[PDB]
């Protein structure tokens, strides 16, 4: 155990796949790899994640920002474009809203599997008010699938 964290031998399936060291595994729906998957990211005055919710993954149809943990962001936020660059509101944080599994965060699809594996997506924008923007952060991320 004080290698690997915890792979889903029948255990719960909340993602929880983080910092290099946590043998963790998922499968959904729509793209072609069961996924013993690992995500090693890092961004500013950050360890792993913080701020719950930041990673990128893999339910939808698309490829996009994780639901990374159980409380779900209904925020309408701002999640623009690369590392510490403001382009405008390509990522419009809405809808959908589920949860209990690696589910999806408004639809990024345009930061894809080449920013999924090795990525640079944990950046973003958090807003408070419908128009004011903090930044919280932001830097590489990591992610590979595998059997």
């Amino acid at each position: 155990q004080k290698y690997l964290g915890m792979l889903q031998n029948g255990y719960s399936d909340s993602t929880s796949a983080y910092v290099d060291n946590i043998s963790t595994g998922l499968v959904v729906n729509n793209e072609s790899k069961l996924e013993a998957y690992k995500i090693t990211r890092v961004k500013t005055d950050d360890y792993d994640k913080n701020i719950n919710y930041f990673d990128l993954m893999y339910e939808g149809n698309n490829q996009f920002f994780i639901r990374a943990n159980f409380k779900v962001s209904r925020e309408f936020g701002a999640t623009l474009r690369k590392n510490a660059g403001p382009s405008g509101i390509v990522g419009s944080l809405s809808g959908p809203l589920i949860a209990n599994t690696n589910f999806k965060s408004n639809y990024l699809s345009n930061i894809s599997d080449s920013e999924y594996k090795n990525g640079v997506k944990i950046y973003a924008y958090r807003y408070t008010s419908s128009t004011s923007a903090t930044n919280q952060g932001g830097g590489i991320f990591t992610f590979e699938s595998y059997p």
